């Protein structure tokens, strides 16, 4: 509808600024990145991925063989966070429910070593996982730059990452949130609670096949719930024409 720019900045700054806090929303059309939000500086500076990790944590679990899509893993009937938690599921389902005790074990199956050594094949972030293997992307000391998840995103996306095709399309599958007008929205949220920062990285799958990657960054503050990162995402994707 020949918008302004200036007019699409101020509209995305504007949900950001509603929202009571920073961020930032970084897109990306073929090899081109473009900022928005109300924190520009936020772009290149690095925070804890928390769950957004949870994708390439699947990727290597499923990769080296530690765990298939159709495998069950056994709530071990402990009192669990939240009552989601507490059931059988899948990597898919946890991926949904972004369900950490899963995701532990997947990583413990991986194991220290594989895992540093994977994330250094992969090259995610500052690549440095320390010497815990089940909270190193809650707390630290892994840290990733808007940039650099938006860049993560597009690269499975198009299935670049250094890892089996199959594997890259079965992580993909369980990434699904949302579909809007013959758009596909595939993404994962973090919430480092471990300034808390929250995350929702992704791309937008167009009808026409094009997909266009994002990373909403931004700091999550007292009683914001976690669907204001899925509100922003949505209203600035769609402010743009994405979807
Ligand atoms: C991931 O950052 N986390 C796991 C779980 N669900 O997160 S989501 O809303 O960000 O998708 C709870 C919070 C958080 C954590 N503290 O590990």
């Amino acid at each position: 509808f020949h918008i302004s720019s200036q007019q699409h900045e101020k509209a995305i700054k504007s949900y950001f600024d509603e929202a009571q806090t920073q961020g930032v929303i970084i897109i990306k059309e073929g090899k081109n990145l473009s900022t928005y939000g109300n924190a520009l500086a936020r772009a290149n500076k690095e925070y804890v991925p928390a769950s957004t990790f949870k994708m390439l944590n699947a990727l290597i679990g499923l990769e080296n063989h530690k765990a298939t899509t159709n495998e069950i893993f056994k709530w071990d009937g402990k009192k669990r966070t939240y009552p989601m938690w507490e059931k059988d599921m899948t990597l898919g389902e946890a991926m949904a429910l972004s369900a950490v005790p899963v995701y532990q074990e997947l990583a413990r199956r991986t194991g220290l070593e594989l895992m540093q050594k994977e994330v250094k094949r992969v090259n995610f972030g500052n690549t440095n996982i320390g010497t815990q293997v089940d909270n190193f992307w809650l707390v630290g000391p892994l840290k990733i730059t808007p940039v650099q998840e938006v860049n993560f995103a597009d690269d499975l996306a198009h299935n670049r990452l250094p890892f089996k095709l199959e594997t890259q399309e079965e992580v993909k599958k369980m990434l699904l949130i949302k579909e809007v007008n013959g758009s596909k929205i595939y993404a994962k949220s973090g919430w480092g609670m471990g300034p808390q920062v929250g995350w929702l990285t992704g791309w937008v799958e167009q009808a026409n096949g094009k997909k266009i990657p994002f990373s909403l960054n931004l700091e999550m503050k007292e009683g914001m719930s976690g669907s204001i990162r899925n509100e922003i995402t949505y209203k600035s994707l769609e402010n743009l024409g994405i979807i």
